[PDB]
């Protein structure tokens, strides 16, 4: 741990302060962060031997303590900064689909590993000038404030949630990235599900079968009527409001699996085009 020459702070992360450092020793540049029940460690060593070229490399797990710290590789930025960085221009389409193509990858991976993110956001897809983005702090969930990215069925109560959520997540972040505004911006867990009832209408047991015996569901929750999707993600074409729609379905066990929509035609003429990022 004194092996690190700490070179700044990068951010609040989730579980605690996570800064940029230099191996005093190797010298390489890595991202630190600062997190202990001996469940969580053999639950982060597991997410070690989780590599994937669209996962965030988790290089080092150190233990001393009461202090836990988690050794990450290093990417100079993240999707929300990149995102207000074109917001006035918007993220050209070829680059979209490049990293929703690649973000599924990653999910794919992990899901066929049986390993949940659990709280995907734009502030943990981090890219490089190379035109690829990587998923952060993956499985920390398991192991140990935005709400705009949560999937119903959480919202709801649903204690043992799949690989769904991470779906419905992606879905979000997908929409944001078109429209350039976050989908649907809670700004408390029920005003979450409601943005989410407004737009996709209030569900039930024909499009969601047992919903109404959800833990949270409330038969008193206003029945709000669902809106053309084409009001929802404009100007994306067909193929890709089709591909979202089925990333947003209700039913958790309805939703497209990441597998399956690496199959969709959306994908069929991707590219891996390459950001232009003012580090
Ligand atoms: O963030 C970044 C990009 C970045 C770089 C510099 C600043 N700076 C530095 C100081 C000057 C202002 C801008 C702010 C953000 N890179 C990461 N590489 N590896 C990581 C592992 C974990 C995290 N996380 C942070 C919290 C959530 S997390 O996914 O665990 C981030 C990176």
């Amino acid at each position: 741990m004194e092996n690190f020459q700490k070179v700044e702070k990068i951010g609040e992360g989730t579980y605690g302060v996570v800064y940029k450092a230099r191996n005093k020793l190797t010298g390489e540049v890595v991202a630190l962060k600062k997190i202990v029940p001996s469940t969580a460690i053999r639950e982060i060593s597991l997410l070690k031997e989780l590599n994937h070229p669209n996962i965030v490399k988790l290089l080092d797990v150190i233990h001393t303590e009461n202090k836990l710290y988690l050794v990450f590789e290093f990417l100079h930025q993240d999707l929300k900064k990149f995102m207000d960085a074109s917001a006035l221009t918007g993220i050209p389409l070829p680059l979209i689909k490049s990293y929703l193509f690649q973000l599924l990858q990653g999910l794919a991976f992990c899901h066929s590993h049986r390993v949940l993110h659990r709280d995907l956001k734009p502030q943990n897809l981090l890219i490089n000038t190379e035109g690829a983005i990587k998923l952060a702090d993956f499985g920390l969930a398991r192991a140990f404030v935005t709400l705009w990215y949560r999937a119903p069925e959480i919202l709801l109560g649903c204690k043992y949630y799949s690989t769904a959520v991470d779906i419905w997540s992606l879905g979000c972040i997908f929409a944001e990235m078109v429209t350039r505004r976050a989908l649907f911006p809670g700004d408390s867990e029920i005003d979450q599900l409601f943005r989410i009832f407004r737009t996709l209408g209030t569900p039930d047991e024909v499009v969601w079968p047992g919903v109404t015996s959800m833990p949270d569901y409330k038969p008193s929750f206003p029945k709000w009527a669902r809106q053309d999707f084409s009001k929802v993600v404009p100007p994306l074409d067909e193929d890709g409001r089709s591909l979202l729609s089925q990333m947003l379905h209700y039913d958790p066990n309805k939703r497209i699996s990441a597998k399956a929509a690496l199959a969709h035609p959306f994908f069929q003429d991707v590219t891996k085009p390459v950001p232009h990022l003012r580090l």
